[PDB]
């Protein structure tokens, strides 16, 4: 969702492992740093189309290893009011432990993340 | 608006706040994730020339705020072997406070980094 958008290899290592896709553009120009209080709402989905869990705020520390290591990277590249579709192979998600039992070993995951604010360190 | 031997806006904001500049290319084939421990060796200038550290190895964990912001920034983006210079706005180093007494309120900064290796974790 929608077909233009390609998505866009994030990773800081560019090996693929996190690809962006902006769903929907944030009207607004501010943008998270480390060290922030993030607010978002998030789907998250195995790559058949389970949905395994939904804030539907959910809050956090943007750049502190806290959340994920596919959303310390994509948060930090959206605008407030943004919405997006990453893509996360295991390593920046859930490795071989994966989380039981919701989630397996080594699963590539796909998170819709909207951001709807954060506050300043 | 920093002229091309700056480097690359590796900002995730694509800010500018962080210029890397390859100086050399790491021949490793693997390179730091986020939570890793990472060893280094650093050289810090203020912009005018001032050197105001330099380790001359350097250990911490990487993406978890143990350093300035621009140093999880570009580590994460470097390969094991690789020398780099990364050119930093106040923001991504001290911001307004600084460090007195050697470097001042909104300080751009530019370090020379040099990856040796990481560890798994």
């Amino acid at each position: 969702a929608p077909l233009p958008m390609e998505g866009v290899d994030i990773s800081p290592k560019q090996d693929e492992g996190v690809l962006k896709v902006i769903k929907r553009e944030g009207t607004g120009t501010e943008m998270p740093m480390i060290g922030d209080r993030v607010f978002v709402h998030y789907t998250g989905w195995l790559l058949d189309g389970t949905k395994f869990d939904s804030s539907l705020k959910f809050s956090f520390d943007l750049g502190k290893g806290e959340v994920i290591k596919a959303w310390d990277i994509a948060i930090a590249t959206m605008k407030v009011g943004e919405v997006c579709h990453i893509t996360c192979k295991p390593e920046y998600a859930y490795g071989s432990a994966g989380s039981p039992p919701k989630i397996p070993p080594n699963a590539t995951l796909v998170f819709e993340v909207e951001l709807f604010e954060f506050k300043g360190e």
